[PDB]
Formats: C-alpha cells, structure tokens, sequence
C-alpha cells in the first residue's frame, strides 16, 4: 500500500544557533505550493519542547524554496507569543488557501491551569502579515485545520476531541455544529493511544486525502492515510492498516522527543504530494507521494 | 521646494557580519509595494564595495516589512553571480511590475576589461525565483530602468550613457530604438560631475515624477527630482534646482564610500512614496515624499 518516500536522508531545516527563538527546535511545520513556490510556516522553539527541559517558547517562522528541498528562511518569526491563550506561543499550524485568503489553525498555548490550550485562527494574504481571529472552540482541543473549499456551502474543520479525530461544520468560522468523531484508536497496533490529523485534506477524485497521525503504547508517532467521502467527509470510505511514514533515520528517531515522525503540512505540486513533518520534535524534513499512487487495498 | 524627510535617525537594513554575502554592505536597493508589503532586493558585498579593500563581490538579497521601516530578511541571495558578465556580481537593482511580471534591471559587472559592465534584465513573478534575460544594451552602460507602463503600446527604458541620463523604446525588449539623452549635469553646482536616476519614475497627473541622483566635483552624491511629459517622457517639464536629500546623518557621511545617498527604489503606499537609499554604499535608509507635496517653481 501507500509509502511516503524521503527526498533526503538530511533534514530540510534545522534550529539554528544565532536566533534565540529558533535556537533549540524548527519542527510541525505548516506547507503551502503558491505562486511557484514553496512556502512553510514552520513551529519553532528556543529550549527543547519538553517541561523536562524548561518553559519553551513556541513561535513560528517562515521559509520559502524554488524545488521543495532548500529554504530560505526568515530573521524573526512572522507570529509571536502576543496573548493570554498565546503565554507559551503558538504550535502546530496547518494553512489552506480559499479566494484569495489563507486560514491558519494553530494551538494557542496558555498553561496557566489544566488543559489551557486552544485552536485559534489567524488569516493573511500573503503569509507575512497575520492577523487573529481567536479562539475556534473554547475548549481543550488541538489538531486542527479547515478543509481547503466549502462543502456544500458550509466551512469545515477537523478537530481532536482526546483521543479521537471530530468534525464539525460552519456558515461563518463564528459558531461550529454537527460535532462528530470520524476516526479512532485501535487497540494493540501501532495507533493504540490516540490520533490526530496531519495537515489539511487534499481532494482527489475519489475522495478526500487525510494523512493523520497516532501514537503507539510507547508513544511512538507515526503517520497514516484515510479516504473521506467527498459530499459528507464523516463517512470513511478506506482506511489503510499499515502506516505511511515512521521513524528511521537517527534525527527521526533521536532529538528532544524521540521517535516521532509528525506533519502539519503537505503541498502539492504537479500532482505530487510534499508532505513536510517534524523528526523528534527537533527538525523538518520532507517525504512525497505522487497523486496516481493514492490506492487502498479492495 | 521639494524635500524627503527621513522616516528614522537609523538604517532600515544593515550589514550582517555572520554571512559572508552580506558581511561588509547593504545599500542601493529595489524597492516595490505589493500584496500588502514593502519589498527590498538590496545590493549586498562580502567586503567593503572599493577597489583598495580587495574583488568585492554584489549579490542580491530580499528583505520584507509590513510598516516600511522594521524589516525580516532572508538568509541567502535570490541572486548570485552565476554568468561572466556577473564575475564581480549584480548591483544596484530597480524594479516595475508589469501585468503581473517583474521586471529588474540590474549592472552585471565583469570586470574582465575597460568598461565591463553592462545593464542585465531578469524577470520573477514572486520577487524570490529570477530568470535572467541577458544583457539589454551591449555598451558600457548602468543606472537603468523600465518606466512601469508601456507608453503608445512600447516599453521605455532610461539609461546613462556617461554622463547624461537617456531615454529608449522597444517593442518587445529585444532590440531598443529613439535612443536621446534627456537630463545633464549643471557646471558649478552640486550636480556638476555627472547625473542618473534613482528608482524608477512614478506616474503623476502632472507628468512622470523621476527622482535621479548627481556627483559635485568632490564626489558628493545627492537626489533631485524631476517631472517628464506623460505622452513624451524624452521632454523635461520641469527639474527642481536644489537637492530633495543630502548626506547629513552619521550612517549618510560616513562609511565605505564617504557622502552618499543613493537610491533605486521607490515604493508607493496609499499616496506616499517611500524612497529606499544607500548611506555611504553600506547601509540602507529610508525617506518619504506625499504625492500632494510634489510641487515644483
Ligand atoms: O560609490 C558611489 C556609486 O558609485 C557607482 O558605482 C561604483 C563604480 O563606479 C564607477 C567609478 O568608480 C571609481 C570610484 O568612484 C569607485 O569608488 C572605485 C571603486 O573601486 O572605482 C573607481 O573606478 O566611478 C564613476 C563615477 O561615478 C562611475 O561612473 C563608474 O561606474 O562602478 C562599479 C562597477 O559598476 C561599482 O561596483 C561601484 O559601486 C554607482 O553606480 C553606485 O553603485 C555607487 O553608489
Ligand atoms: O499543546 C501544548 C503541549 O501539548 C503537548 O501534548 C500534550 C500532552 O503532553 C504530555 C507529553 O506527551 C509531553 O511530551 C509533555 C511536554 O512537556 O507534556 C505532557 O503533558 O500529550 C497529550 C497526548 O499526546 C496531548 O493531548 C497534550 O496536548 C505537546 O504536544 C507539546 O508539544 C505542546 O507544547
């Protein structure tokens, strides 16, 4: 079935010692194709993203490539920690374009009691310039991304209710209903303790493409792939069993959280699929899957 | 008369010494307004831009800002010197956008005999990915730009055939036709030694607003302005007398080359131009004109 392959056995990009807000971790990393370009919204630290190591700082960068492979990155981040919700920054953006405007979903994180972190949304026209919308739903939630085109006249999201991916749907981004979980754990395999989508859905001809993510009992991560109907996205038209992607190289599997491989983003090209994840919560690399291999087992 | 007042007491975009391709100076930048941003691609050097410091080489960087004052940068060149009439690199770049296409002349400096340098052209549709288009005049030549329009169906380009700023037309870039110098320099004034544009003109309801720089006999560069006709930019309406900018700041008198301001670029928001300029062929700072305050006696 479905293999993502590696277009490198080096990261894509990697923290980088003279800026203190990327000096620890660039990982989590929102993609976009546009305009002939490549663009990440890229998750950055400045100490390694783990209590055990301190009160990291999340913010997120951007970075620019011609082929896809080598970036060019910006001095500073393009969002910083601003709000109350935003008091430990922002995480794990995914980003689609719909008429002209960009739709960045993001984990506001706040710590300041159990549970404190939030989908928020932010907007832009050009990927520099954000500005926030707030809170999607006021409730502990993370995981998330619109869908890159109305469905039948309605915004719609994907969210993460613990530990299982929801949907829900929307007239105006303002008042979210028809909450319903699509996607589960299942015991003894390798997506035992939870899910989570990747980046956002890709439309195909038979369906929605939704590369998600689960952990293991040891709490290892990796990614997976499911087809959604095309007219009501609830229904699971094809799940496959084996993952897509795991880790393997030593920056996958070493690094300040071990043995993840984890996305947020995954840009198309000429019918080929870039899809950009986090290697141990440390790095980004870059892995493809060209439109014409998208088959699941009959 | 006409005078640009600085918008800081300190550069916009400065040299950083960490990476080699923009060590020593940053100065005469492009500088274009789109998709709600100000966009630089500045002139950058790995040592000081002097023959007495050693070959410096010019690459081109990009920088982008919300505000027009605090810009980020990208961390490598969007251009390097790839070709042979590049072997010193690419300088002084001024950008138009034309039907969604950017077009930036910049010298492409070889070096290799008497007068190697010639004007470039390359194109982009996202101001990161540049492809070249070659050489535009075969002539010692520099200081060079596409007027933003097409006027009476044809593209229109100045140039500076030394030491007179000129006008030409072409009908597909190719090939330039009705070339004719427009502006000179003015014996015993500040602009005696020689004249060429700044950024690209600007269209007015008046005419066509053309900053452009001039040496005195000390090498002290300043700006001025003037006004072409709209249908036939080769006639000058009018040219103020004194300079609209001059060194004055510590960053301006003081550098690699001593008394310089030097522009290529000039960005319009909401009816105010922002003009981008080199202090001292090292440093990058910013000054702005309304267009209501575009008068001249
Ligand atoms: O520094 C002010 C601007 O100078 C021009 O570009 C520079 C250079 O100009 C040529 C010539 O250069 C002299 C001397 O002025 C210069 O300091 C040294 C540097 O090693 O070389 C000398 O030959 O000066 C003439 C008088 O204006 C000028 O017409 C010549 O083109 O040209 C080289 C190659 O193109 C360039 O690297 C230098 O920067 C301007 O075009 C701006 O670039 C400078 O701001
Ligand atoms: O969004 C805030 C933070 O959430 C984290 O995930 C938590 C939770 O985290 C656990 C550990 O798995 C994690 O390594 C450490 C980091 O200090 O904190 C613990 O509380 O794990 C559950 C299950 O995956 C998530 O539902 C929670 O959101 C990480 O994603 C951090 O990167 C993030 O800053």
């Amino acid at each position: 079935g479905i293999k993502l392959k590696r277009l490198s056995d080096k990261p894509v990009l990697m923290p980088k010692a003279e800026n203190e807000w990327e000096r620890a971790a660039v990982f989590n990393t929102a993609a976009i194709y546009d305009n002939g370009l490549f663009h990440l919204i890229y998750r950055a630290t400045d100490i390694g993203p783990h209590a055990k190591y301190g009160k990291y700082i999340s913010r997120l960068g951007y970075a620019v490539s011609k082929d896809g492979i080598n970036f060019m990155r910006l001095d500073k981040p393009v969002m910083s920690n601003e709000t109350e919700q935003e008091l430990r920054g922002l995480e794990d953006p995914r980003i689609v374009k719909i008429d002209g405007i960009y739709y960045m979903m993001y984990t506001g994180f706040g710590d300041r009691f159990q549970d404190d972190y939030r989908i928020c949304l932010a907007t832009s026209k050009n990927l520099i310039d954000w500005e926030r919308k707030g809170v999607v739903l006021d409730e502990p939630n993370k995981d998330a991304s619109l869908f890159p085109e109305k469905i039948n006249g309605k915004y719609v999201m994907l969210h993460r209710r613990y530990p299982d991916i929801w949907i829900a749907f929307s007239d105006d981004l303002k008042n979210w209903y028809d909450h319903k979980p699509i996607l589960k754990p299942i015991p003894n395999t390798w997506e035992s303790a939870r899910v989570g989508i990747g980046g956002p859905p890709i439309k195909t001809k038979d369906g929605w493409f939704l590369i998600y993510h689960a952990a293991d009992d040891n709490n290892v991560y990796r990614l997976g792939a499911v087809l959604l109907d095309l007219e009501d996205p609830s229904k699971v038209i094809a799940r496959q069993k084996e993952p897509i992607l795991e880790p393997e190289l030593g920056w996958e599997k070493e690094g300040y959280i071990p043995n993840v491989v984890f996305s947020c983003g995954n840009a198309v090209k000429d019918d080929t699929i870039y899809v950009y994840y986090g290697g141990a919560d440390t790095v980004i690399g870059v892995a493809i899957l060209e439109m014409k291999d998208i088959k699941f087992h009959h």
